């Protein structure tokens, strides 16, 4: 990881395999799931992409998993090789290289290439980039291995409103579509598969009814010890 | 985030992976709750509005929990819009540009636009100020997700005064309101909600009860509320 | 808190998470255990007003001792303004202004004026007075919720004079009563629980007796291992 | 009592051109004569005797209809066939002397008002609750009662 | 706030005068003493604050009778 600043005089500093154990308890706990992508989007700030490939190969566990992230990996760093031709040997004299396809995937490139792209006026941002690519990967993987489909889910006859916006923002979330339509699922299809106790209420109380307070129904409706209760 | 360092110096480094994998357990355990709350108000001072968000996607782990941060700041973002007007336009350097409710949280600035804001003289502070609308939806979440309700704490037949107080103002913590408010749910809820030898003597007290009074209230009759744990 | 106690520096360090939630837990394990209090102290060292506030409010149980303590706390800061006239003299050419009992409390004042009171020569110390007075404030409570008792304390059928010393003295710590108190308490107590060979040495060097030829006083009675850990 | 303690009075000799300095039995009307109330009146400034005494009254006054209460704002709830005029109006009369200030009001327009309702009346008033104003919900939930006023067996 | 749209004034004495001019608070006796109120009236021309004052009232009570018991005119034949 890249330490001191994030611009201009930073500096290596190396991640110990106690925290790269770290990194691997989260997956191993919380699986293929939206859970363990704002951790690791965190995670990869500041990271060469050295580190992403380090972090990315010591978890383990799922090969085919594995190859299919890396499938993503190749396909994104084969179109920006595709997209944009570099120039042969030296592109300026102070920088050490124009950077391909592999070269921003870590393949090909040492950390001294790595830091030397990041270090050039302006910055070259090439863990960024790969940061990107891998990040494409869990959401694809994400999606691949889900078992909630968005148009199936409605509402359980034991679940409070908050629970059900959850589950379905989580089904919603591993799922790729416009925001245009992301807004018609959002605003008829939440509405349309809910409990009718939930349904009910909603169009008395109207649009301009603040979250906070349409948040808060189909409380009581799991029993007693129910852990939603407030108005 | 920013960090001080000695001899007048302060640098953006990247959130190190150990800070991190710290403040991922914090937030699964404490989220939900009044204790997170003065740790992210420790934590996120050195937050840029870059950061800020990193952090507040973070916090957001849960669907719902994320919805509401997220609602929140798009319309603090506008209320910040529509209570001043900004043009907001590019400028060249030695100057700079007012900032909008977008700007402010950062989406459409880059980082070292927003730490110009910052740390020109006088300071516009654009972290404090989306902290704060972030802060307004934390307090949110911690009033969805209690427990307790407000409304339902009333005393049982063998329990003491200072373990229903004890309970009481946990659950006065979690409610979010304003210092008139809660002197209403003090005056009027924890009395009116009350035993009848407690309710009397309180009344008959005057001006003359206190919260020692309170601490030994309602007593005589064993289990929870009449001594605690030393040794 | 601050960096160093180095003369006339400005330089303030904030309170990482994790030191914040492990003080919760101090509270969660033994609260009023009587080795927390200058544990406590310990763990907020180099401490601000500001820093002193923070750690009171992260912890979200004991709800009715924290507001009670909050309040003694804003009662010490009147009894200063009461008790002390703060600046009587004239106005002196170059000198930082005198501390009113709000700006020690922290409701009159910055985080640079703060530090450089505790920065200045000699020290004027608003941290520690900040300390004083939730360390005065919290014993006071203490000595409320305490219903420990030096004079019900328990022994065995084969109890050795051992341990029996160190669970007087622990017991006799947890115990808030005056050193008078105690010392009349202990001279009676300590003695007339003593079999005759223990007792034997504290008749005749009376209380004060060397702790030494105590420990190891009433010996193959067929008590419990060695008073060593090594197992 | 409490005047006693906030304003000590000399109680020897008077000076010429000068009225001696009311206590609080004085104030009470106990101690004093009528051609000393009459003098005190007629002092330059005024020393206002009988607005005092008048404002104890009017706080004495406001402690009885408080202390000859026992009902609770909070567990007042709707019979069986109520119409919202006799609620609203039962509500509001319990706050007569507690003086409840605006964001009070609010918060319990929320809550309770909402909650304590019978199940027609609590749709109507969930509906426009403390966004709308008190005009709008009186007209819009005086709909379930209706001109008879009587609503629905629960 | 109508009073008050039509008619902005300063808080105190106007400089050269020797008499405010009513707000909005001023007529409903709210943040007036009776001889700011009978220094309007006596004024010339007459500021006629419980003239006005009390037409609020009677505007105020209208809504409220009209609101309070509908009657029906359908029963009536």
């Amino acid at each position: 990881p890249i330490v001191q600043n994030l611009q201009g005089q930073m500096v290596h500093q190396a991640i110990s395999p106690r925290t790269l154990n770290a990194w691997v308890k989260v997956v191993e706990e919380k699986a293929f799931s939206p859970e363990v992508i704002p951790m690791f989007s965190a995670l990869s700030e500041g990271a060469t992409p050295q580190d992403l490939n380090t972090m990315l190969n010591t978890v383990g566990g799922h090969q085919a998993a594995m190859q299919m992230l890396k499938e993503t990996i190749n396909e994104e760093a084969a179109e920006w090789d595709r997209l944009h031709p570099v120039h042969a040997g030296p592109i300026e004299p102070g920088q050490m290289r124009e950077p391909r396809g592999s070269d921003i995937a870590g393949t090909t490139s040492t950390l001294q290439e790595q830091i030397g792209w990041m270090t050039h006026n302006p910055p070259i941002p090439v863990g960024e980039i790969y940061k990107r690519w891998i990040i494409l990967g869990l959401n694809k993987i994400v999606r691949m291995y889900s078992p909630t489909s968005i148009l199936d889910i409605r509402q359980g006859p034991k679940e409070p409103f908050r629970d059900y916006v959850d589950r379905f923002y989580k089904t919603l979330r591993a799922e790729q579509a416009s925001q245009e339509v992301k807004n018609w699922m959002t605003e008829t299809l939440l509405v349309q598969n809910a409990n009718p106790d939930c349904k009910t209420i909603l169009k008395a109380l109207g649009p301009a009814a603040t979250l906070e307070e349409m948040m808060t129904a189909c409380q009581g409706v799991g029993g007693p010890g129910h852990k939603a209760r407030v108005l």
